[PDB]
């Protein structure tokens, strides 16, 4: 009945993030592995240091209950995974990637990185520099 | 693939929510209508006013995408809505009711209200003081 | 052999609590669940803190051993069990109720409440208030 | 229902029992008589002399309750009794022996005594000291 | 049994280094020869100096024992050996490479280099720079 | 390839092993259990408590790797296993026993203990003390 911006409170819009191509976002298993390996103690810490940690906490709990629902559906079925994994992935990948990426790098440098990426990709391939993607800080 | 507590802001004791019977909590429609009519303006272009606002907005968003999934399942069926809520509603109710209640009342009054109600229900039914509802302030 | 009063160091006597009728004390399951859900961290703390915290530990341990005894008796079997249960039911209810109640409220007000209850029950039923006094604060 | 460490404040009873063999502990009636011939009056004092004292008197009360149960079972029987005696014998003997031994000697010397005993028993019998008994002080 | 992360005290995790492909790490023979020819005096020094110096000693000792195991298996014989070699090849390569690299360069820059490599590899191959980032200074 | 002294910083393992007989060391699983029942949590701490601690945890990781190899060999075999168990048993038992024993007791008392044991064993059996075991402290 209602719709809200996941990203506005951080200063980003759905249009801005959706500007990036869908295929660029990597898989989910590796993303979860990275997040866990980096912040097993941080996400489970008693104190809520930053809003990003909290937000990704409810996000990962949502994915956990959702995959639990998927398993329950598979057990109670009477192709099913094919249509559903993509339609959640095209959101969860963005969500998890944004919080973990903005957790480092300051959370602002991500904005200039994405705007430069959009400028680069809006250009036709007739003339195009070969080194677009994110730097390392 | 991992087990993390949804609550850490002193609500990590899921057993506290488990003590209260499931039937006690209200239905989804009433809570949604109350939250909408009471914080439609609050949950629109906000700042990091309080982590509760965040947690509840991601909660309503994830519920919204569950409902989008359910509606698309109904549009692409070949009972379906009957069994899914049997779990999903129980999870979401204990998820969001705490946040919406503790948003007012200070966030601590809910704690002793909860423990007092647990004591009251633990008391024998034969000798029961007349009532012990929620007290606003 | 020779028996020793447990409550005498606290300041009460077994027969003092013996005045309370059996139905007054709630179910053992609810009492155990309440104590666990309220002070799991305190019981599992490496600090003894209050002596009542210590006493509850061995009380829970011996009752857990008693269920082991019941399980072993049942296993050997393939009435008596009910009588064994109701034997220690009153005693464990007295001990657990006293310790749980006195853990909060300061441990003094329990004494006045119980002595007032003794006054109430010693009075013949004809000349009694319609309701019995209940614990406050 | 739950597995609770007996004395995590006092070391950790599980592994410390694990080092010692079960048969090392003496007969239960010998332990009872030894404690009795020492401290009949000390326990019955109306003061919490030590949390350790409260724990041990609660333990002996539990022992008396268990003996009352055994007497009733024998009186109302209609081989198992021997396994009842040796079943809790490890647990109750551990608790009682620990309390009696650590009541004197400072309550810390038991730790190094038992670790030395573990070192001694772990040593193969090819070369082993003839005896590693308790040391008085 | 229960496993313990070796790098966790240093500040890294096993799965963090697990991102690196097998071909990235050089031959074990060259690594061993390099370490020996660079710090023979340090390894043979009677002073432990850095804890990494200690760790490398037992790593070399256990690998030397592993060649002894291979020699004994071959002697008993008169495929399997290749599989056994390639099993520990990745692990010893990770350990030796990490310790050797962190011995110089300060031990911090390795962390940024590896996290940047993880960022690089998580990116799909299409949107990558022509070359991978390389260690500097 | 090369012969490296295991612990030249810690005395010199070669001759100190040479004094002691091979069979003096206990069974490997007893040593593992003894270390485990003591210091499960201490090892997993994210801090280099002692270089000795790092060495012993690396050693136990090597032990786990060796056991994984043994399990794979048994699963993929197509008498030798016994000599595998007793072959490294001297070396691994030396390392583990040394680390466990010298972790406590100050880490220097082991030197005089072993030299006294060497004096005792060098004594002919015509006149020899009945026992020269470890001394607790």
């Amino acid at each position: 009945y209602y719709d809200i911006d996941p990203y506005k409170e951080f200063g980003a819009s759905v249009e801005l993030l959706s500007f990036l191509p869908s295929d660029f976002f990597p898989s989910i298993r590796d993303l979860l592995d990275t997040a866990s390996a980096l912040y097993r103690e941080a996400l489970e810490s008693p104190e809520h240091c930053s809003p990003h940690h909290t937000a990704l906490r409810q996000a990962i709990l949502c994915w956990g209950e959702l995959m639990n629902l998927a398993t329950w559906v598979g057990s109670n079925l009477e192709l099913v995974v094919s249509y559903v994994n993509v339609n959640m992935g095209l959101k969860i990948r963005q969500l998890l990637w944004f919080h973990i990426s903005c957790l480092t790098f300051g959370r602002e440098t991500v904005l200039e990185y994405l705007v430069s990426f959009g400028v680069w990709i809006r250009t036709p391939p007739a003339y195009r520099p070969p080194n677009a993607p994110i730097l390392s800080t």
